[PDB]
């Protein structure tokens, strides 16, 4: 009786707060780039990385029907629906939706999200939201959008119904700069986390190198 969204709660406080998951990537993050640079294959490479985790993260829930995120403790939660059930939930098609920078909060037009703010959240949720996406394009565009959304070393939650698809998947979005941190099986669930790496042209390249025809 695993909650997906006590899952999801859980690996946040681990990655940010309880556990550093975020530092322990970052040095494994920064010992595959000195491995790439050494067989030359990458040379000077751009590398952002995120400050010391605020006391109460700024979050992102994309198809998020009714806020379940809202109440735990360090999460200030911005929700976002197609067709919001409770009314702490802001209305919009996230396919529509213009990453900005120069902005620190949403700015709606005709009550619909049309601007969220670059770079300004920590972690991005898209819990069972990508299978109602029509297309592969615009599963790939929802997490695209999540890349500019987040910080450095922030987090995407990525949660799927339920082999060779979640290995096709790291690669797709590795290539983008977001590499996979976690992968847990939840009853009928299939729980993931990928972090937006310190750098996309490391990821670009473990992408290219495990990529199976
Ligand atoms: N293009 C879209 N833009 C914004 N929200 C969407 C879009 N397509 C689906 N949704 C919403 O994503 C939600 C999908 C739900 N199954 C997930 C609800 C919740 N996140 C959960 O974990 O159960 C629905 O509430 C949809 O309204």
């Amino acid at each position: 009786a695993r909650s997906r969204i006590k899952w999801a709660i859980d690996y946040i406080t681990k990655y940010f707060f309880t556990e550093g998951i975020y530092l322990q990537k970052r040095q494994r993050e920064q010992r595959l780039l000195e491995s790439y640079r050494a067989e030359g294959k990458l040379g000077e490479v751009q590398c952002r990385l995120m400050e010391e985790p605020p006391d109460r993260l700024h979050v992102l829930d994309v198809g998020s029907c009714f806020n379940p995120f809202s109440s735990a403790p360090h999460l200030e939660v911005t929700a976002l629906d197609l067709c919001p059930a409770t009314e702490d939930v802001l209305q919009a098609d996230f396919l529509k939706v213009e990453v900005v920078p120069g902005i620190r909060e949403p700015e709606l037009e005709e009550g619909s999200v049309r601007r969220l703010p670059a770079s300004h959240y920590e972690c991005v949720i898209f819990s069972l939201l990508l299978e109602y996406m029509p297309s592969a394009e615009q599963r790939l565009q929802c997490c695209l959008q999540a890349y500019d959304l987040l910080l450095p070393e922030g987090i995407l939650v990525l949660i799927t119904p339920d082999a060779h698809l979640m290995k096709n998947w790291r690669y797709s979005l590795a290539r983008i700069g977001l590499l996979r941190v976690r992968f847990e099986k939840l009853p009928h669930i299939s729980c993931m986390v990928f972090r937006k790496a310190i750098s996309r042209e490391l990821s670009q390249h473990w992408a290219s190198i495990h990529r199976e025809e």
